[PDB]
């Protein structure tokens, strides 16, 4: 059964509500971005009307196999009707094609579903402060003051100069990164730029860069791996063994790699700045762990939420455990105590 904080009261609308078979009353699924956890449930079969942003409807169709009559893409930034209901979709900076849900709802109540979000400054300057947000469903996934991170930027700047060092020193060095959903493509695309070089990948993996509407692709990646100096390989394969058999895969064409591991945090964030971190090695083969994070941090939620002054929280991560959404409440107090609303 359909939990309440995947309905949007007073409507026939859901938000990523795709595996519980029929949901009852609802007559609009929207899918905020093709993340699997989100899109759970959705095939060939389904036969209701999907809203969502272009590039999630290029997913669905392309990859997923979903049948275009079902698809209904929404412009972002732009003000749209759908079964009598005002709604506009804002990026959410995640992962490509990710976006919030703002709700006009006909008794004059605003409700803002972030879907999974990074929160940002820039978002305080959109639509959403053009009025008064009432409800607010929101992406709690490092709602606890440990969870601090980086900027992208700072972890990008990073990359590019390890990069840049390394094939300076040794031209007959590969570079590899992991991947295992969409997100993080900055990652490989900054390093790649630098070196002058495509991305090589399956052709799984093309074929969903492929459906991402990014400006210039086909001068960005390639399926010929041969003609390539930095690959994207599964995360599962980012360990020496993996990287060892890789490298006899590749004809003897490289003699080295080095080797990118996008995480979420992981515990050792709590001490070590971006410059201060150093690699695991075994002989020719060196693996850097970069906390490259698409969800807020808990500064950045908090401020967001400081920002926006909403009436009524409803989390969306985190909230299968009474531990967990006690501990959320507590925050969520907190911080309407400080600013005062
Ligand atoms: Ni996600």
């Amino acid at each position: 059964t359909c939990p309440f904080y995947k309905k949007i009261p007073g409507t026939g609308f859901t938000v990523d509500a795709f595996q519980y078979g029929v949901v009852e009353g609802c007559t609009a699924y929207f899918l905020t971005h093709f993340h699997s956890d989100h899109y759970a449930g959705l095939s060939k079969h389904f036969t209701f009307p999907v809203y969502c942003s272009e590039i999630t409807g290029n997913l669905l169709k392309n990859k997923l196999h979903v049948q275009e009559q079902y698809i209904h893409p929404l412009p972002l930034d732009t003000e749209c009707i759908v079964n009598g209901v005002k709604v506009v979709l804002l990026d959410a900076n995640h992962c490509p094609g990710a976006v919030m849900i703002l709700f006009y709802l006909p008794n004059g109540t605003v409700i803002l579903h972030t879907g999974d979000f990074r929160a940002d400054p820039s978002m305080e300057r959109s639509l959403l402060a053009d009025q008064k947000v009432h409800m607010l469903y929101l992406d709690t996934t490092y709602c606890s003051p440990e969870y601090t991170f980086p900027s992208q930027q700072e972890v990008i700047r990073f990359a590019i100069n390890t990069a840049f060092e390394a094939v300076t020193l040794n031209p007959h060095a590969l570079v590899v990164c992991g991947t295992y959903s969409i997100g993080k493509e900055k990652v490989f695309l900054a390093i790649a730029d630098v070196l002058g070089s495509k991305v090589g990948m399956s052709q799984e993996k093309y074929k969903t860069l492929q459906c991402l509407n990014i400006p210039e692709i086909n001068s960005l990646i390639t399926t010929d791996m041969c003609s390539s100096l930095v690959h994207l390989l599964p995360m599962m394969q980012i360990n020496f063994k993996g990287l060892q058999s890789h490298l006899k895969k590749c004809g003897g064409k490289y003699n080295q790699i080095l080797a990118f591991r996008p995480t979420g945090w992981t515990h050792s964030n709590k001490f070590t700045r971006i410059a201060d971190v150093i690699p695991q090695t075994k002989g020719n083969i060196s693996i850097y762990g970069i906390p490259y994070s698409e969800h807020s941090s808990y500064l950045e939620m908090k401020r967001f939420v400081q920002w926006l002054k909403p009436q009524k929280i409803i989390p969306t991560v985190n909230v299968g455990t009474w531990k967990s959404r006690s501990t959320m409440e507590k925050y969520f107090r907190e911080w309407k105590l400080e600013a005062g609303y």
